[PDB]
């Protein structure tokens, strides 16, 4: 009877975020983690994937889907190596950070 | 705070995967089945009287609820009986095998989260 409380608000958040932003709660968790890794500088993709797999317990393919979606929705940025084509970095620019803050202020208020 | 909700996101997603793999049930199905235990453990309940209750208690659409109820019945975790007089009228109920399945399932949930 204490689990249902959690379930209602979780389901409620998931629908709200989906409707308003077309993001899943996986995308949010991934985006949250990007803030801890590439706020000030860029980070290599293959690296971020291992960190994220361990910390979020998501498959590599679920992570790639989320990262690609965040980039597509202009909430995360990507830069390739001029040296090695197969090497990709992700990073948050200033627009991305301002979007991030707006999004999570919106998250906190929906929950509170 | 945010470590506790990201924390809870992990356990939540972990539970959903486990239940889906092992039972082919969603967490919606679980919430609905939990609610059935509070309404039709000892007697049957009219489908209408249940959909409204559940809609209010679980904040789910009538259609999401019909999907779950139908799935629970197909998975032999919930039972259904029709009126003989009005074909339109349907009841749901938990029989003794259903209750036994219910207990096994929730014991499994409770231990997975601990």
């Amino acid at each position: 009877e204490t689990l249902l409380g959690f379930y209602k608000q979780y389901k409620a958040l998931s629908e709200y975020i989906d409707k308003k932003y077309k993001l899943s709660l996986n995308d949010l968790a991934v985006l949250d983690l990007t803030m801890k890794h590439c706020k000030d500088e860029k980070v290599l993709m293959q690296s971020f994937l291992k960190t994220a797999m361990d910390e979020l317990d998501l498959s590599r393919t679920k992570l790639l889907v989320s990262i690609r979606r965040l980039i597509e929705k202009e909430r995360l940025s990507k830069v390739r190596s001029s040296k090695d084509e197969r090497k990709i970095y992700i990073y948050l620019n200033n627009d991305d950070i301002s979007k991030f803050n707006a999004l999570f202020e919106d998250v906190e208020q929906f929950l509170n």
